[PDB]
């Protein structure tokens, strides 16, 4: 099997071009980089360029004003000397957000967007390649509760793979690996294109028709990682789990992702 | 903003002095040393050389009564050798306490019992600074599930917050270390006082009006850390929770600590 | 008290033999090798060779039908190269495996039978030499979800203890060590015998009347690990756990495995 990690054209996909390649895809590798879906170079490069200002001429003040009150990385502004000196980071989501300013606040939530946007038709085209309608429905499953964080940075990660339906990856050496056909390949940026993986979501709610593949980070740059996570109460069934490896302790035929993964949401497993 | 771990008297502050100066600090640092509390070094001296002497020439018999089937540090003793070479520990609650003997026992539950009070006292202050009213009233809130561990030694611990309401620390070189403005500040011993550390519970119960401070050990020496943690039936808001940064998957508008954190007590979260 | 791992016959404990020692042994150690199990090492040897062959010998193509979409080592295969270049594994269950081949399946269904049947009957003589009758009786506890892994290698685990009622290991310098008496001590091969840890559920199931040991791996070999783990409906008396160590935080008077643990199976915990 070609252990190439494959590139498709997201209008191209929406054209119903290329399903089996993409069917084959999804199933063997669980990761591509996505083309013609709104995010370049350009539009990362605007978020880019203003958080980074943020960064670095920022005053503790400001910051403070963006910090939540607890360290979830959630929303807002995380970090002799602090971990900020290792790497400082950015989240946000469909609402409750801290931004520092105006011209902050308009390129990011107009950001947020378009991730949103190309994260929930990538995940569309996977659930009708795969021939899946969630309990409740596509556009209920879709409308769920997303989480985009920025990190600009001055092993690293164990491997894991992600508990997200997909996770759309931009960056600025190639840090990013991940386990293609049994070995961690090479994930380099692409200005014409955002990385996707596969998450654990995508496996169940397709009953197990799409890999989520593990993935680390090998031994200055930034990257921009968005999930697309389902809500509390994203319904499947129990023996289906099961089918496709989720070693789940759940009584009853159907459970919903709260019953399995509890009340706080975790975006990966080490693997 | 001055990074300045303050102090503050609980007699004065159940006087309502200082009420912005603590309001202040709760928000900004979530910290604080907290003096005139009815507890100083003379208690922890009694309590530290009945169990130190426990720790040194107390035998695997007797040591052996007093630990628990199961390794979870929750009652009693804790620790090619073992690790206690590492480490010994100690811990006790309201009830199902293991005691080596008498003298043991009327020494720690009285030693418990101040740090209780002070827990509660200074966990009410928090509470009426911030005009804060829990769900069900705030005595229910207070009688709680606290867990007093205390550890006798021969980086060490990665950074993290506490998932307490309040957590008070007593101590006998600057090892612990909490952040303060954006760094990591020394928190050295005070006879005179003891350390509290707001925890995730404080910050959820008062709408995110407290902060709940990243700290960790740098690189012998004892520690008492007594964790000031709520009921399983402790209930709050869902959309307020989401507000103050606490990424939860909870369908529903209310929900409780059982449901959030799930059916075992999580005392800390890396961050 | 002697240290030593001591050693029991399954024929002889079914026979009445040894309960003053069984019971001693439990609740004081929580672990011990046992003998005329049906399980030896030819048996294990049979399994072990045919697995071993696909690790070797087995391509990326016949391992890839073998391996799970998700990566959670609960059924089939798992693993500038990747990780099984440090460790492959092989998993299965009573239900939805993954078998390489004819001669595969029927050597691993009745290596899986003997180490499921061998780990319910030691299983039984711990509840009945600590007079244990659990809630919904005695087989409906045991018809439970074992799991079973096997792994090929070519410090390197943390202490923990097991989660499960039993945990039956076979292997082929002693890696495998386990505190017994405040230390730890070797755990070695006995061809004529499989090694028992018993697990957190028979603390808790049994009141507190077994302890559940700590265990780690110190610093080419292949070990075959079972966990004999209790159905997610599993129900237990709160007040019960919180006697012996459990630090529970549920609601109400009785909880189940789910309620307790989650929605996905937990099989160890650190200490
Ligand atoms: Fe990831
Ligand atoms: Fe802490
Ligand atoms: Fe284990």
């Amino acid at each position: 099997m070609d252990t190439t990690v494959p590139t498709f054209s997201l209008a191209e996909l929406q054209q119903g071009l290329h399903q089996d390649e993409f069917r084959r895809c999804l199933r063997d590798k669980g990761l591509f980089y996505l083309t013609d879906c709104g995010l370049t170079d350009t539009e990362l490069k605007s978020a880019k360029d203003i958080v980074i200002d943020f960064f670095e001429h920022g005053s503790e003040a400001e910051k403070r004003a963006v910090t939540s009150p607890v360290p979830t990385m959630r929303r807002g502004f995380t970090g002799t000397g602090s971990y900020s000196d290792y790497s400082m980071c950015y989240s946000m989501g469909t609402a409750d957000n801290l931004f520092p300013s105006g011209d902050f606040e308009r390129i990011w939530t107009q950001y947020f967007d378009r991730q949103y946007t190309a994260s929930r038709a990538v995940a569309r085209e996977v659930l009708r390649a795969t021939g899946t309608e969630p309990d409740g429905g596509v556009e209920a499953f879709l409308d769920c509760e997303p989480l985009l964080r920025f990190r600009y940075f001055p092993l690293r990660m164990a491997p894991h793979y992600d508990l997200s339906m997909v996770t759309l990856i931009q960056q600025t050496f190639v840090s990013l690996q991940a386990e293609v056909g049994g070995a961690f390949t090479d994930l380099p940026y692409r200005p014409d294109a955002v990385l996707v993986f596969c998450g654990a979501i995508a496996t169940l709610v397709t009953g197990g028709q799409v890999k989520a593949p593990r993935h680390h980070v090998a031994a200055s740059r930034t990257s921009s990682v968005f999930f697309l996570r389902p809500n509390a109460d994203f319904t499947f069934s129990v023996p289906l789990a099961r089918e496709c490896g989720f070693d789940v302790s759940l009584d009853g035929e159907t459970a919903t992702f709260q019953d399995w993964i509890g009340g706080n949401y975790v975006n990966i497993r080490r693997a």
